[PDB]
């Protein structure tokens, strides 16, 4: 007849969901459950409101449609790129979330993890093969959460002030989730006083901003932020910039055939989700990487001011985060944009080259900002040497927009009262399909921590196998108890002083000093004076 | 004996023979080459010394020109050395001229000392500018003279004929005219002069090279530790005129005319006590009274001329020491004194960066702070005393010689570059120091060489080896010897050879990520 264990009650009614196979043992899943009323029709840009109470049960077996979203064109069937595209179809239809149990439900709390993808605020789903969370629950026994929310210009075009297109309405997406998970994960066996938010890149930011918005601070107890910040200069836009690109976005589509904004979202919603996805870039001001055109908008109210600002005025006593970064941040943006890069070559480009990429990887900057970026990245001994010139534009990408982004963030919290791990992520893949000059680009630390070497499927080698169940241990343990370390090789806290953390990869833990100290003295201290004179 | 006796234009000579563990020299000092320019002749370019009837006695050093005396250390040897050492006086204008004995009879190679002292001090009778060892022992003739310093020699009313600036520069020119036209008779070639000199001395040198006038009255140069575009070898015709004007107030004067009238009235000790008082603010290696940009002497800025210039046909040799700024830090950086180790904290760190660093913007310091800041350990003492004396170093000194050198190079001059990098066993400074600014005169005049001195062998042997490379440059434009070589200085290879007991030693940069802050950054900074 019916297999109880796959068979639960929430608030809204009745679910049933599946017992998955994993190499370790089996696993309870629910795929694709309603948190939200379907965002379409007179629902488009407007804030979600919670899913009604059904009837009957629910079959939430499968995951459900990926959100309306680009899909990269670069390197067509290139499985470095594919693995970010949707993998199920588009749809505005797309607020649901996924829960992994243990199978049997566990009979007392156990803590949750609830995982927030990125991908630049205007792509990603919960459904890709590397956020699978069945390895994460078999192997440390936890619940995990997932929820796909808004992106691009469904969920962060903004013109502020008015009701139609408030934006952020993509943060409260994962803030409508997190109440979800609040009220419901306990019927899962999830312990609702133990929830540790995590996620990576805009996922990251997105994590930092329900540290600084306190009507989603209440909803979780520990943060993980992996190649990504709140403070980013990518993560946030002000204003009067996101009604300048809302309104040009509407005016590129025909409406209206500025001026009112009732009128002016009413006849954006009369148009057909591809049309906004195939002009939302063209809104950009300028030629750049890591630029995304509907971020979140500092308005007042999710933000009550700008990241940096209450970032600094924080105080976060109680609070335990893990930060971290990739080896090489910036590799991954390069080709997309940057003169002379791509990944069929080896990109050794030329002096010229670079202070051409300078503008593109640090856009809208004045030119005397732009020489100070030259007079620090340049090796003044070796000014125009190929390879250096490649390696110091990736790390002024990745500087600029994620390493001292975060650094910034986990120095500032340490010292206001918040326990602070940090690491870097070092270990370059096997089955890597990148180019070799790209070392560890972003994003490719995800399918170790969720466990993904374990799929017999894939041709992981062992070691790799057992370099991914140390950091789905890391991650447990920091999830069940603030301290990713085992109650071995110590990973010590991070303070603004000493400024402490480890190298992830094959090798046991190594302790290092400084998340690029220097560069990122020139980003956090010196450039900001520059911009303001 | 006729080898002490001279005739030159202006009348006859008789000098002195001298002794050194080589053999004998002849000398020639307290040769007045200009009118005394006392009375109604200060502040006035100088004038041509007439003809004397009678035997002028050139057998001792004549008197220091008026210039303040160090007090900061009394009965310090570190200090004392540059002190006057002879009585000051405005009837200074003066040269000397050491040729070995028996005077030479074919023509020789002749150089030419221009001292040091920020503009404000020195003197060609110092005890370390004894020409005597570097004559005997490569066989040249060297001539040094004395140049007006401080207001008597810079203080400029800009357009005007009664103080019209950088007259101590013209007394250096008409010493140079003077041996273009008499210096073959004591043996000399007057169509191979080399212009040396440290610091001030240095910057002299390099304003020379961008003068027209100055340009033809001798073929190569060497600058020690200075260079004219260096931040504090010029001023504005502005600044300068403020900076005269408020002399004038200091000592009770007042129109031009009217003004340096009452100053010509004061005795010179009067303007002497108070050239300091009118700097705009606090600072090191900041000096009053400079050679200034108005058109005449220098038609554009050095930096401007350097640019611009076409150096084919040039060969210069530059360098520095190991520690340019350190000793500088001991004058007014706030924690440092030469009696303890100077380990200064952040505060004193940022407030040095500001005294080092005089007359920019916040955002430029906050700039020079980012720099010179090791942030994974930025309060580290002994890392902070370092940093400060780097900055003062590289912002005063190292860049602009780099600069310099770089120009002169990529536009058509032979350049040679060094590090000097020992430290004398003598040295009474602290070692904290290391090797400070203007220890290197010693060695290539060749001081080690006295018997009167503790210097060791060792050092003996590197003092001829270091009058051997500056000789080898004045007879042929190369310091090599015709081991391992010398190679010249480049833009793109940026090579120089560092100079101590060991054989020579071939690097690159001559810190060229501190100097792209100063001489490429900085300047875009403050404009903006
Ligand atoms: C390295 O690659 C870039 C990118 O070019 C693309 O990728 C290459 C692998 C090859 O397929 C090219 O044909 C592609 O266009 C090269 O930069 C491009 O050069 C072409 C020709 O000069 C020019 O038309 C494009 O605008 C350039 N694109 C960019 C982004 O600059 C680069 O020259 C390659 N380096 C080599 C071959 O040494
Ligand atoms: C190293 O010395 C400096 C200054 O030299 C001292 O000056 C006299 C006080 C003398 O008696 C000796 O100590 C030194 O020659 C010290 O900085 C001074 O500190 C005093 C207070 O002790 C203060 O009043 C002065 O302003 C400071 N001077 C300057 C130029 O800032 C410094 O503390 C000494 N370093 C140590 C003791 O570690
Ligand atoms: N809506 C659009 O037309 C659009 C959206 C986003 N981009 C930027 O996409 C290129 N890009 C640039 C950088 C990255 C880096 N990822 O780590 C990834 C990607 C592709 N994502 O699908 C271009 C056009
Ligand atoms: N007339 C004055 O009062 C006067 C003149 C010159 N100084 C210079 O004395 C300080 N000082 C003394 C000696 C040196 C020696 N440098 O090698 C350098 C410096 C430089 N900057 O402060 C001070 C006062
Ligand atoms: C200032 C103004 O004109 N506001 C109105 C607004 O109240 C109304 O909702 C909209 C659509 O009719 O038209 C406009
Ligand atoms: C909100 C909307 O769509 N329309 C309203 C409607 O009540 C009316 O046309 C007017 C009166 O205030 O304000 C606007
Ligand atoms: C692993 O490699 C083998 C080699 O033939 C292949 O059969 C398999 O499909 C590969 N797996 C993946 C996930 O690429
Ligand atoms: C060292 O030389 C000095 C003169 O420079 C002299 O006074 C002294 O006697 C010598 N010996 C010692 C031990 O200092
Ligand atoms: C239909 C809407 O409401 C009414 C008027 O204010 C306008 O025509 C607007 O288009």
């Amino acid at each position: 007849r019916e297999d109880a264990e796959l068979l639960v009650t929430v608030r809204g009614g009745r679910l049933r969901g599946i017992r998955l196979k994993t190499p370790g043992g089996p696993v309870s899943a629910f795929l694709g459950i309603p948190f939200a009323e379907p965002p379409m029709g007179p629902r488009r840009f407007l804030p979600p409101e919670p899913k009604q109470p059904w009837s009957g049960v629910v079959d939430a077996t499968t995951f459900q449609s990926v959100c309306y979203q680009y899909v990269d064109t670069l390197y067509p069937g290139f499985e470095g790129t594919e693995m970010w595209n949707p993998n199920r179809e588009l749809s505005e239809d797309c607020l649901y979330l996924n829960v992994w149990t243990p199978y049997p439900r566990p009979t007392s709390p156990t803590p949750v993890l609830v995982w927030i993808y990125g991908g630049g605020f205007y792509s990603g789903a919960s459904s890709l093969d590397v956020y699978d969370g069945r390895f994460l629950v078999q192997a440390e026994r936890t619940v995990l959460v997932s929820m796909n929310y808004r992106v691009g210009a469904f969920g962060f075009l903004a013109l502020p002030g008015s009701r139609e297109a408030p934006g952020n309405v993509g943060l409260l997406d994962q803030r409508l989730a997190l109440q979800w998970v609040q009220e419901n994960v306990a019927a899962f066996g999830g312990d609702p006083t133990s929830v540790t938010l995590f996620g990576e890149s805009a996922g990251a930011a997105s994590v930092g901003m329900h540290l600084l918005s306190p009507p989603s601070r209440g909803l979780f107890h520990r943060a993980v932020l992996q190649s990504g910040a709140p403070n980013g200069p990518w993560a946030t836009v002000g204003m009067g910039e996101a009604r300048r690109r809302a309104t040009q976005l509407a005016h590129l589509v025909g409406c209206p055939p500025g001026g009112n904004d009732t009128e002016l979202v009413a006849c954006l919603r009369t148009r057909p989700a591809q049309v906004l996805v195939n002009h939302e870039w063209h809104v950009l001001p300028q030629e750049s990487v890591f630029r995304f055109s509907f971020v979140p908008v500092v308005d007042g109210d999710f933000l009550s001011d700008t990241p940096e600002a209450l970032i600094n005025a924080g105080d976060f006593h109680g609070l335990q985060v893990l930060v971290g970064v990739v080896k090489d941040e910036g590799s991954y943006f390069l080709v997309y944009g940057a003169p002379g890069f791509s990944k069929d070559n080896e990109s050794l480009i030329s002096r010229a080259e670079f202070l051409a990429g300078v503008r593109v990887g640090v856009p809208q900057v004045s030119d005397l900002a732009a020489e100070a970026v030259v007079l620090h990245y340049t090796d003044w001994l070796h000014p125009e040497d190929p390879a250096r010139l490649r390696e110091a534009l990736s790390d002024v990408v990745g500087d600029h927009n994620v390493v001292c982004p975060v650094a910034q963030l986990a120095g500032r919290l340490a010292a206001q009262g918040a326990r602070v791990y940090a690491y870097v992520f070092e270990h370059r893949a096997s089955t890597l399909s990148w180019p070799l000059w790209m070392g560890v680009p972003h994003g490719y630390e995800i399918e170790f921590i969720f466990g993904i070497p374990l799929d017999p499927s894939r041709n992981y080698t062992a070691e790799e196998k057992i370099f991914a169940q140390r950091l789905m241990r890391y991650w447990a343990n920091f999830a069940r108890t603030g301290d990713p370390n085992e109650p071995a090789p110590q990973w010590p806290p991070y303070t603004a002083g000493a400024q402490q953390y480890v190298s992830l990869d094959l090798r046991p833990l190594e302790v290092r000093r400084g998340l690029r100290a220097q560069a990122c003295a020139f980003w956090n201290r010196f450039l900001p004076k520059l911009l303001s004179a």
